[PDB]
């Protein structure tokens, strides 16, 4: 990030957990694929929500 703040699409302990596991599952490296798991979500939203939420020692 840099300037601005705004994140669309909602996320619950479900997706987060899913994506979280999905990451370790094979590797976050392949988001385009991970997003596949989520027909409602996408690589961007995923990666984003990750690099936005699922990113750091303390989830904020």
């Amino acid at each position: 990030g840099s300037s601005g703040s705004s994140g669309k699409v909602k996320w619950t302990h479900e997706e987060d957990e899913q994506l979280r596991a999905l990451v370790r599952q094979f590797g976050q490296q392949d988001w385009k694929f991970l997003a596949s798991h989520f027909p409602n979500r996408t690589d961007q939203q995923c990666q984003y929500r990750w690099l936005r939420v699922l990113s750091g020692p303390s989830s904020g």
